């Protein structure tokens, strides 16, 4: 009974993008079983960021709605929790690597994130802030080597019409070997609900629901 129907979380990211170091702190809340959440974030060091918010926005899988018949591996991992490791390869040679620890302390999730972005063209859409959010996506989930893997193609919206593509691969590993699901799909929509002019303060909303594959 330790994941309640309403849960809050605290997050700190230590990051570097093309050598620009920054820190972000945030707090969020949501309904883990209903698959939605919100977060309020502030850049506490290295603001304003000289790159697009949208590469940071996808950096909280306890809050995915799962039907009863798909094991909710990442909720089962608590109280100890889980770790994740991610690579994002962007279509113009930019690369983001991320590691994250998720734990539960005094009834709140605690998130610790380390991020490195490199090889973004100084004049590309990320370093020139030409993105305006991302499309809804479907993360393709499967068990492998005792972990849960996810693969997605993120389509960052360009202001000028069009999309800037990232292939994303993530490993989500519970700190104790609770029940893995079979292969399945998680439909996700992440929205930036508000921001200040320079994106030193940002609010996000996400909805996520697991389902069986069609095909």
């Amino acid at each position: 009974a330790i994941i309640k129907e309403f849960m809050r979380f605290k997050v700190r990211m230590e990051g570097s993008v093309n050598g620009h170091e920054f820190e972000i702190e945030g707090e969020g809340e949501g309904r883990p079983y209903e698959g939605f959440q919100t977060v309020k974030l502030k850049v506490t060091k290295g603001g304003p960021l000289p790159f697009a918010w949208d590469i940071l926005s996808p950096q909280s899988k306890a809050y995915v709605k799962h039907p009863a018949d798909i094991p909710d591996y990442l909720k089962l991992s608590f109280p100890e929790g889980f770790k994740w490791e991610r690579v994002m390869n962007f279509e113009d040679g930019g690369v983001v690597t991320v590691t994250q620890d998720s734990s539960l302390q005094d009834g709140e999730f605690i998130y610790k994130v380390k991020l490195r972005g490199t090889n973004f063209p100084s004049d590309g859409p990320v370093m020139q802030k030409k993105t305006m959010g991302m499309e809804a996506s479907s993360e393709r989930m499967y068990p492998e080597d005792g972990a849960l893997k996810g693969e997605d193609k993120l389509r960052l919206k360009l202001k000028d019409g069009g999309h800037y593509t990232s292939e994303v691969k993530t490993t989500y590993k519970a700190k104790k070997p609770v029940q893995l699901p079979g292969a399945y799909i998680v439909d996700i929509k992440l929205d930036i609900t508000s921001h200040n002019e320079d994106y030193t303060i940002v609010e996000q909303y996400e909805r996520a629901e697991g389902r069986h594959s069609t095909g």
